[PDB]
């Protein structure tokens, strides 16, 4: 078996290997990437996303998050508070000012520590989900907004044409924004793209061992597993690597910089934190191996996650049984 210890993989595609997406997916899997829940790979040299970063101010983002936490330091849950609308150059200078923008350290893991030491003490304001893409329409390879799509996987797999698009979506970040413990909707790979400016810092649990992490979770958050039998599906629950090795949970760490991609394998339990101003580009995609997992997902039906248009269709084909009530939970 490849991979045994899931430790996270890194590749380095030449040129060549880089043309054919789900090739290089396939391959990563054949040497046990998947086992980790999360690999990065370095882009060839040859390539590149765009031109340049210089004309990305005036993006939008209309819908500021402020994450807002409450807890202990190692085990915390955040909410998210809405923000009056501002341009990527302004939150690039909000990113930037004596308030928000990254402290002096020594290396990531003094940053790593200031991070869990601190974050609860702040409340950063992420620009997150912004449907859109940095790509350019030139870029042949690795391309995140001309990837296929997951509606046409579902077709290409199990014969049935269903309804539903599958589009990219940007993240301008800073220093101390969080992305709670979560998988994917309905267990789907994702694959995140660092185009500029500081890293991002990502935990994984292996796919494995996906349920001790559910374990922990609701034991540690007593009040929201009551509520909700698929409660990490709100995407609201920080625990800290300390915590998660008091507790014996398996787990990886990596740190992700400008110029990186990073893939999420289906049920590989993941979350993390960004340096410093930053942006990515991130999307949901599928291969062949997705569908048992996605039949398989757990779902949330309490109100809370609320989702996308798409998913509607991947829980009616895939989970029919539980169609009714997660359908109820949306409306
Ligand atoms: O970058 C972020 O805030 C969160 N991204 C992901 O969870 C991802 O790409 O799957
Ligand atoms: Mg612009
Ligand atoms: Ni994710
Ligand atoms: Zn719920």
């Amino acid at each position: 078996a490849q991979n045994p210890n899931c430790n996270i993989m890194i590749f380095h595609p030449t040129k060549e290997e880089f043309n054919d997406f789900d090739k290089y997916i396939a391959y990563m899997e054949s040497q046990g990437a998947h086992r980790a829940g999360l690999a990065k790979i370095i882009p060839p040299k040859e390539w590149k996303a765009r031109e340049t970063y210089d004309n990305i101010s005036e993006i939008l983002i209309a819908t500021p998050l402020q994450q807002v936490a409450s807890g202990r330091a190692g085990v915390f849950t955040q909410y998210h508070k809405k923000k009056k609308a501002m341009t990527v150059g302004e939150y690039r200078h909000l990113a930037n000012s004596k308030k928000y923008q990254t402290p002096p350290h020594q290396n990531f893991e003094d940053l790593e520590r200031k991070y869990w030491k601190n974050r609860i003490y702040n409340s950063p304001i992420y620009g997150a989900d912004i449907s859109g893409s940095l790509f350019d329409e030139n870029t042949k390879q690795w391309n995140l907004g001309h990837l296929g799509t997951i509606q046409d996987l579902l077709e290409k797999e199990c014969g049935v044409v269903i309804e539903g698009v599958n589009t990219p979506y940007l993240y301008f970040g800073m220093w101390k924004t969080t992305f709670a413990w979560h998988t994917e909707d309905m267990d789907l790979y994702s694959i995140n793209y660092l185009h500029l400016g500081e890293p991002k810092t990502w935990y994984v649990v292996p796919p494995e061992h996906g349920q001790r992490l559910e374990r922990l979770a609701r034991e540690l958050f007593p009040g929201s597993s009551r509520g909700c039998g698929a409660f990490l599906r709100h995407k609201v629950a920080l625990i800290s690597p300390t915590v998660l090795k008091e507790n014996g949970i398996p787990f990886n760490r990596i740190t992700q910089e400008a110029g990186e991609f990073m893939v999420t394998f289906p049920y590989g339990y993941h979350a993390g934190f960004n340096h410093g101003f930053n942006c990515a580009e991130a999307i949901n995609f599928a291969t062949p191996r997705w569908i048992d997992y996605g039949k398989m997902a757990s779902q949330c039906s309490c109100g809370e996650a609320r989702v996308t248009f798409s998913m509607d269709a991947f829980v009616r084909i895939l989970q029919p049984e539980r169609y009714d009530l997660w359908k109820r939970g949306q409306d």
